[PDB]
């Protein structure tokens, strides 16, 4: 029993964290094979012009107490790729994957190439992450683990004025309408990840919390009209299908659970809690709930 | 900016997780140097569990009865001993991934990261606190026994917990790495119940200071309180008494935010009386008590 916000074991990613220093700026880099990936703003804008003025010896890469020698540099979108002479012997089986909003991933927060913490979070529908980052965290990465393969999905670039965070996939493409420059940028109005709230309601049922269940069912049309009204993301047939296993395990159809969520939105919790929370949690995907309530290992 | 429930990077602990099998029971072990630590109940059947005599059951075991697996390699047990509720299996290979480590026993309110494992394989990492009733509110399934709680301050892993059991309420009980249980619990299937849980007051105040540091000030008020008046009010909401030790510990956060401890205590009294009124503090509609004063400073400063 128990339901916790749980991150993937960070070991395979810790072996890849290095410190990248260029001029006065120090941030984190991801060392995979003979390449170190990091935010291109470490060179700080006309990034092609600024990068052409840099030489390999301008970038100081440190892996533990060992300095790696940079033998090449290139830019792919907002990520800088520093070719090094030594392949990381701790390189795990990995992929670069771009995730969708509502998808969750673990963040290994680093400072000076050293991992300091690990937390689980979701790519908000407004493409920001509500992370926890101090100055020097840039280059910290977000990932998932699929069997024994680390899928790198995020690299931290900046903090928006509201305290939320923005970054790119490992190909340097930003999540959201953000740019890597000091300019007026604002996160759009956020919405709730509906499929994730339903997955979390199924996790609560699996854990014995049933007070919110009701005799009612609804249609995807009637539910989405209510979802739009309460700044909840539309629930697609894809989402209903993904919730299928949890629906079969708990005996509560997805539209039956949707009627529970509909009542929770129109009436509130009434002093009650679900899994120790007075708010509806939306940072557990249907796959996270299955993984945690069945015991998948890495 | 931002405030998250954050666990320590689990890498140093992952390299120590192994699978321990004795008879029909399979659970997790912690492999440090040439010793594998695991709950001693691995030597029990479900029949032995009501009133087990562990000295008697262990004397009947031989080294070849314990099968230890580190990845796809079987380790050879060359000795076995029991220290309180932990079984120590001496092995013929020192773990090359052994980090710098310590065994530390923590007090209620202290937080730690848990690396949840099944069959010697890490499946997840989360943040916990030792509840005042000495249980932990974990996320554990059958087979998680032997999963450990730790803190990684600097480059040394301080092992503070090993999971042993789930109480009837879904809360969890375990021991330090010396086999001493936290709480009035025993490693038997006898009727055991967690005492009434209370909110960790010093941790809630630390979390209110974290919210002030992050720009949330709505809950602040012009009032102060005596320590005794605060405790008379807090006790009524099932909150732990706040000691002078706790007030002293909150000192640095009080200096950083400019809000005296007894002044923040008056905000807490008001929050307990009024509730949140549709508002949230650091994205939470409840008062969070699983961040210590040390966690807040580490997260909000480095
Ligand atoms: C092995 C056992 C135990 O609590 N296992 C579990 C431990 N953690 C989570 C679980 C969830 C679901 C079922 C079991 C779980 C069984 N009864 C008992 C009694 C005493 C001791 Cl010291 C250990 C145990
Ligand atoms: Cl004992
Ligand atoms: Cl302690």
């Amino acid at each position: 029993s128990g339901f916790r916000k749980m991150a993937f074991p960070s070991g395979k990613v810790e072996g890849c964290m290095v410190q990248v220093t260029c001029g006065t700026t120090t941030l984190n880099g991801l060392w995979l094979d003979d390449v170190v990936y990091c935010p291109r703003h470490v060179i700080c804008p006309n990034y092609e012009d600024l990068l052409i003025r840099k030489s390999n010896h301008n970038f100081l890469v440190q892996a533990g107490n060992v300095q790696l020698r940079v033998i090449g540099h290139s830019m792919q979108n907002c990520v800088l790729k520093l070719k090094v002479d030594t392949a990381n012997p701790k390189t795990p089986k990995y992929k670069f994957v771009r995730i969708q909003p509502g998808q969750t991933f673990s963040v290994l927060a680093c400072y000076n190439g050293s991992p300091s913490g690990v937390y689980q979070c979701a790519m908000r529908p407004n493409f920001t992450i509500k992370g926890s980052f101090l100055n020097g965290s840039c280059g910290s990465v977000g990932f998932n683990i699929d069997y024994d393969c680390v899928s790198f999905c995020y690299m931290h670039h900046m903090e928006l004025p509201t305290g939320v965070h923005a970054g790119t996939d490992l190909e340097g493409n930003f999540y959201g309408p953000f740019v890597d420059r000091q300019t007026a940028q604002a996160a759009g109005t956020d919405t709730t990840i509906t499929v994730n709230v339903l997955a979390w309601l199924y996790a609560a049922v699996i854990n014995g919390d049933r007070w919110f269940l009701n005799r009612f069912t609804t249609t995807l049309n009637d539910f989405n009209l209510v979802a739009m009204k309460y700044n909840y993301e539309p629930l697609t047939q894809d989402h209903v299908d993904i919730l299928g296993p949890l629906s079969a395990q708990t005996g509560i159809a997805v539209l039956d659970m949707c009627a529970s969520l509909k009542e929770l939105l129109q009436n509130g919790m009434n002093g009650r809690t679900i899994l120790g929370s007075a708010l509806l949690e939306d940072e557990f995907t249907p796959f996270d709930v299955v993984r945690q309530c069945s015991g998948v290992t890495f």
